């Protein structure tokens, strides 16, 4: 499938959650993509303005896609693979309630996940994955990429 043709990957955060505090959302997107910084050779960029590779976008319902979002619980987000446009942009429901711990949806490791599709990986059949398609909280500073997601995605880059 596709992948980025391109080292440098920006990134700009359509809209805010008001689940919760701005700088939480900044830092769990910014953390979610260092996931990935880490095990490749791209690099990511926030920009405030103008057209960015990875919109982030929180809405509920209907927003303008083929990919309705379905109330609380159920679907809590999706992203589209590499390309230009809607390409790689990874959108979160806000019917969810997103936070920086265990009580609602944990918009980290949920962004983790977003952004592999983002970057053009598809779904793990294993549990350990962040891949795999099944929301499970981790403690945030106890979660590692498995050794299934690294294979994925150095197939893909690097
Ligand atoms: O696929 C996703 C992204 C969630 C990944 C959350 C990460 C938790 C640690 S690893 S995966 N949302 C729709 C399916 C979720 S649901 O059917 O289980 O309610
Ligand atoms: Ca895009
Ligand atoms: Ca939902
Ligand atoms: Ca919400
Ligand atoms: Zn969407
Ligand atoms: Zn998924």
């Amino acid at each position: 499938g596709p992948v980025w043709r391109k080292h440098y990957i920006t990134y700009r955060i359509n809209n805010y959650t008001p689940d919760m505090n701005r700088e939480d959302v900044d830092y769990a997107i910014r953390k979610a993509f260092q996931v990935w910084s880490n095990v490749t050779p791209l690099k990511f960029s926030k920009i405030n303005t103008g057209m960015a590779d990875i919109l982030v976008v929180f809405a509920r319902g209907a927003h303008g896609d083929d990919h309705a979002f379905d109330g609380k619980g159920g679907i809590l987000a999706h992203a589209f693979g590499p390309g230009s446009g809607i390409g790689g942009d990874a959108h979160f429901d806000e019917d969810e309630f997103w936070t920086t711990h265990s009580g609602g949806t944990n918009l980290f490791l949920t962004a983790v996940h977003e952004i592999g599709h983002s970057l053009g990986l598809g779904h793990s059949s294993d549990p350990k994955a962040v891949m795999f398609p099944t929301y499970k909280y981790v403690d945030i500073n106890t979660f590692r990429l498995s050794a299934d997601d690294i294979r994925g995605i150095q197939s893909l880059y690097g």
